[PDB]
């Protein structure tokens, strides 16, 4: 229900932002941060097609009808359901070039609702202060407003956020969340923390606050968004801020609180929340390799080098790795699971590889479609070159290719440059190592699924060839 | 339901054959053929296995019971039935060691009985000798005898076969198949060929003959199998040779010609013959890669390397491996399609890339898993000298460790060994580039595909982004 | 002897130049083409520096004083002398980050110098009016003023260059030169072609004309020079401009005519011309090689990470990779030949195969860097947040290491950010495979080479291993 | 100039060897031992080589002569002098099949000849009982006889050996060398080792003792020698074992003992006696290459594939790794160093650097050839099918090329085979990594070096790009 136009407005609320040497007096408008912030009201009006309310929406148990980023799925059809819907989203919006939308951030939430109990009765010193019910009305409340609540946790390495201070009131938190997305642009700010070894239990902090929250201070790295939406037609679009989040003596009322102290719970409940966020990266990671694979095809045919075997090999090789992330998709999603509160889950340990496999080659794949769009990467007209009289009839004779119009070779070298050539092609190269769990430790974790040990129900085929042990 | 006895009693039907510089009398008891020959009668015993009878067997429109190599599945979990037979074959034969089991020959009949028709329709210098029934009966026929038919398609690179006469009895034959695998322990040999530019009608032939047939001569490598079982309990199983076959004069009866004459059905119709055996090297593939991990996991863990981290990145990159191949197996199944004739196949687009993941890896794979076992791959006691009063206790202070008993560590080297290490499994090596289309091959032919084309649906993601109408 | 001053002195001279969709009125002012001409003044002006007189001048048989550049080498130590020239600039002017400074450029005219008679020699109808000496004396004349004559060989794809007149004067030519690197900046075009197959002798030109020519039109891409120079302590120095140019009815006079007709001579004589600057580009590599070794270095020892053992690993991967390209460039001198003029040349086999090294792994390297640099890569901080009196607490313990001031990783983060996250270092990225001909091209040309053949004295070793042939 | 017959009889002394099951009675006539004994005197008698004098041989102080495995270096041209014997012993046996002839067993002792003191200098239980002059009069006793001393440093993984008496007459040792190559087929064992954490002083061990020593047992693998040298004409040339030793109760007189006690000695010595070995692998390793790259261009260009793009890229690839080697050789030996006692050292760090260039590609390199030579890899025929008179016209058909007679396609075959397909190659494949410190130890070894700290002089060019002081 909620539009663009509610969405733009909510910006202007007090938050305390710094987009690189300056501060921002209303995040919808500045120069700076509006384009991105348009992307956002782009995404709630996308909700209000009438074309797509078949997609972007469904109807509550209480009659109401919801956007389709709140929607639990119990099997597997329903699970293809929400996919449909993510992919719908990053599909009209710039080839999934913005990572962070709000289905991506409120996605985690849905462990919460799946299974509020632990977080409550795992909770350390509290003098049962946090309750469950909280952490539901909150989800509830979000649902039904429709806010976007970036998830941060992940803290400095080796400021910590931390409670210097609790009461009958809630808590005062001080301290620095690392890493956050997009969050100037966001309605709450939904803490969280991973385990890690000595972690200290006022650490240990589960919670929501408004992004204007008095003390809070969003500190994002300088906005690379492009001015002329011609030559860049991508990164003209907006840029998805990363900064920190700096907490000063904040308040958080107890109702908006969801676990405490007990760095037990910090170590599988987390992981829990971000499989949802996990599984997301990997379908984004399939749309950008289709996209890829897409450009590499339209370049090799404009220039007319598709033909070349050993070009051809190397189209394919792009085309075969966007069907390695679609096959782990669609393996994870066959072959899945039930959580606690019911809800189906693709594979974990699959749909991860998938993003191990991507993660380890992206890289090289941007190289190869680089490569082979050649001089077109680099060196093309800029339009008011292009249309010049006196340079117009070179630039077609050097761009006439096998199929389309002279100048689509600029269309395609446009892309091309802005979504690789680019600080904001970059950010998204770099970022992708830092949405999820990163390549190292998803082969750490893996290695400590009890099912890999010698003895382990993996390693059975290797022991009967062997004539090893058994029974 | 055939026996291995009454297969070992049929290999003595006087073929000729030659392994390396020797000819051999009988294949069934030569010493250089009897354990992979045994092999072939073990295969057909796993049938009569009473705990085995659910996986291995299924009750036809008849209520004729019958070895799952002759099932058709017209269904996903029919296909899926299909795969764990597959798969349970291998299994329980030195773990996929045996690229070349009947089940596997045998795979490529039902395109056949799938839709015959074509097969006689498009035959040139026909005169309707050539018939459909013939193909259905034969098949039919080699369905109700467990008939094991080699499939023989390759030819020599740029000397094939060619038919010399064509009466109203048959046709003859004369000329060379270049690549065989065990066709010297099958019952019938399985003739056809590929479209290559440029060849002579004449050369396009179907039909089936009996490994006996008179003027049919089977040349093949030296054999590798080893003499010592507790050395090399492996490679002392036997060796699927491969080689050529000759044919001088070859009569074929009209009965047993299921094709000839028109290289424009040598397209894309053997293509489709085949499809079933990429689809299963595909399955056997995931089998070895999940051994090759299985066999890592115990060499590291049983010499306590395995929670070093940068030795659980490498375990962790062996079970991605196997992970990708069961992905696409998986995901090609969920969104296969039907034949003309009914069968359900998986996505060829899919299983073929992960063929191709395979085959560009593999290799580097491998190396991973003997570089991991370091000297325990190379030197390691023979029995004798483990046995040995004055050795023993060196051996087994030398090979202790946090798990299983010191001597496991021997058992396991040697399987490394066989494996990846000698004659016999260099030759799984080296073949695993001709169980189907080498990698070069599969790039090659999905950028024939029209659907990769500019303009095609495939890169409308791409056209989209970019701006760009086709058409 | 020419000064900085005098070189941007003689930048406003009426050249003709598109940088994007604006004209240039005078590149030595112009805000997107400024920096990078001070970059070219300040090469001049360190040549005058009198701590560096010994290696960046000599003096001519003249008794004159002449820059280096035009320094002729006969034996190793000299070769060695010439490097040592070429890397002290590219080493003061921001760690090889403008590859086209005019020691490069001009570097190749000493190819023409060594044997100019075979230009005048093979040249095709132009009735004896190309001389031999006139190349010779405007090389003279260059080296007399320090010219920076920037070379154009690359034509267009499948519009090229072409003579439309000729006469007593000279000649006509109208076409585009398709890749040009800083030609803005330069003093002269030098033009040139390489053979193609199917070349027409109309298009066989080789020639000198200055910038300002008459008909001549320089159109460059867009400047992604950067604004803020703390922000952007590289980018911000200027940005090496790529583009074409144009010849509208061109008259060039005999006496800057170099070799006209002869295609048979353009495919080894350009070759040899560009010989020189594939050997700078290889020293060149080394420097960005050493380069992101130490940032490796600096980074992971800032952060602290730098004993962890797989990152160890990394960091030396990176240092070999240095290493390996060090090693070509001095295999290459050790192992060099005299040319027909008697300079000594460095091995041409091995300095390519030096750039093939660096060219297939250059990409991954660079990953391995970024992806070391974890999160300084995108977030770190703008300087006004730095020192703001309520962050710079909190952003000094977040970066607080065992090395340095907190306030170094910020250092070290603009300097990775420049070179591999902007348009600006993306560009460098991009033209290493346009700085000389790119990976596939080498290894194709190698296999030209007589020597490789199989009777060929390379597999004299493999014939004997195999018992094969001999005399 | 000790000879081969020499040789031969001197193996007949009793020593006690397993090779497999078996006990050897005389290594120099058991047929699983004579051929790479053999292979040994024919090193010998190359000395002999009157054609082969200049290279195999040289004049001493004394006007003595010597072989050239005794030479010293104090020159780049004599070390380059030294690297031609080297090479010319691999060349005329087998191509570098054999890793650990004498000359590089011996290569090792350079090193106690160049600075013999401190190793007895820094003894602990010396009693100047253990002496410098001993260690000289060995080497020198060493070579005026021409003896094969194996090294044997490495030891158990986390039983070595250790010593258990010490009188005025010598020492007593027990324990187990893990890893000892063709001891069985030398004169004497080099006993040695190096530090590790926590290593016990009388496991400080120098010291030699004849291979025939009572307590000493040498066990073996298995022999993978062949039996038909027309089929295998490497690998039937002799197994060049591998195998631990065992000492019980070995004494070892005062004279033969060269340090003991000292684990602090055992850190940097051990490593100066092992440069030497280390420096000869990288040698050997471009000769592997060389052959590698030749068997390459023999073979595609016998079956015409040689001009393919995708072919030529491949085969160029292969020459590349060669002259990569190559080039690190050269390098190293332009900016070697002098050691203590004079000895001229190729640089160390870049001769590593190119070891571990050879161990991360060897195996995707050796995959390239096997690849490229498609089924000639696999089946080809055995000598007796190719003379056969039925045969022979379909053998020869079927190897016809461009190049060559048709047999040379088997001969090329039977030697990629041998060396890459059989128990007998795959040795040398799994034994390079242990031609000294594997991949993983030169690149921790590296980031140990002062010189590649943060503050370092390799990181001055990044320091000061980063704008940043040291510290």
């Amino acid at each position: 229900i909620r539009t663009g136009k509610q969405y733009l407005e909510s910006l202007n609320d007090g938050r305390n932002v710094w987009v690189g040497n300056e501060k921002i007096d209303n995040v919808a408008t500045h120069p700076k941060t509006r384009d991105y912030a348009q992307r956002h009201a782009d995404f709630y009006d996308l909700h209000h097609r009438p074309d797509l309310q078949d997609v972007m929406t469904f109807v509550d148990k209480d009659g109401e009808r919801r956007t389709m980023q709140w929607f639990g799925h119990y099997d597997k059809e329903q699970l293809r359901r929400k996919r449909k819907y993510h992919e719908t989203i990053m599909r009209e919006m710039a080839g999934a070039s913005f990572p962070r939308t709000p289905d991506v951030n409120n996605y985690v939430l849905q462990t919460y609702i799946d299974d509020p109990s632990p977080w409550e009765t795992q909770t350390i010193g509290a003098e049962g202060k946090v309750k469950a019910k909280n952490i539901v009305d909150f989800v509830n409340f979000a649902k039904k407003h429709d806010l976007n609540c970036a998830p941060q946790f992940v803290d400095p390495q080796m400021p910590g956020l931390r409670v210097i201070e609790k009461n009958d009131k809630g808590i005062v938190v001080s301290g620095v969340k690392a890493i956050g997305t997009g969050v100037a642009f966001a309605d709450w700010i939904h803490i969280g923390v991973f385990f890690r070894p000595g972690i200290p239990g006022d650490q240990i902090i589960f919670a929501a606050t408004p992004v204007n929250t008095p003390g809070v201070t969003i500190v994002c790295r300088e906005s690379v968004v492009k001015e002329d939406p011609i030559e860049h037609p991508l990164a003209s679009q907006g840029d998805e801020l990363d900064g920190m989040t700096v907490f000063d003596n904040v308040f958080i009322p107890w109702s908006h609180v969801f676990h405490l102290g007990n760095p037990e719970h910090a170590k599988l409940y987390p992981q829990r929340v971000f499989d949802w966020l996990h599984y997301h990266a990997l379908i984004r990671q399939s749309v950008r390799a289709e996209l890829m694979a897409g450009l590499a095809i339209l370049i090799t045919e404009h220039i007319g080098t598709n033909k070349i075997p050993a070009v051809q090999t190397r189209v394919a090789k792009l085309i075969g790795f966007h069907q390695a992330m679609l096959a782990h998709i669609v393996a994870s999603e066959e072959l899945g699971f039930h959580t606690p509160g019911g809800a189906y889950k693709p594979n974990i340990l699959i749909y991860d590889f998938g993003r191990a496999l991507y993660l380890e080659n992206f890289s090289q794949m941007i190289y190869e479609l680089v490569d082979l769009s050649g001089r077109s990467a680099l060196i093309f007209a800029s339009e008011d070159q292009w249309n010049d009289e006196a340079l117009n009839g070179w630039f077609e004779r050097m761009n006439n290719g096998p199929v389309g119009q002279p100048h689509d070779r600029v269309k395609i070298g446009r892309v091309i440059r802005d979504l690789f050539l680019t600080d904001w092609g970059n950010r998204l190269f770099v970022f992708e190592n830092f949405n999820g769990t990163p390549l190292q430790a998803i082969r750490m974790l893996t290695m400590q699924r009890a099912e890999f040990s010698a003895a382990g129900p993996y390693g059975t085929l290797a022991r009967k060839v062997c004539g090893i042990e058994l029974t």
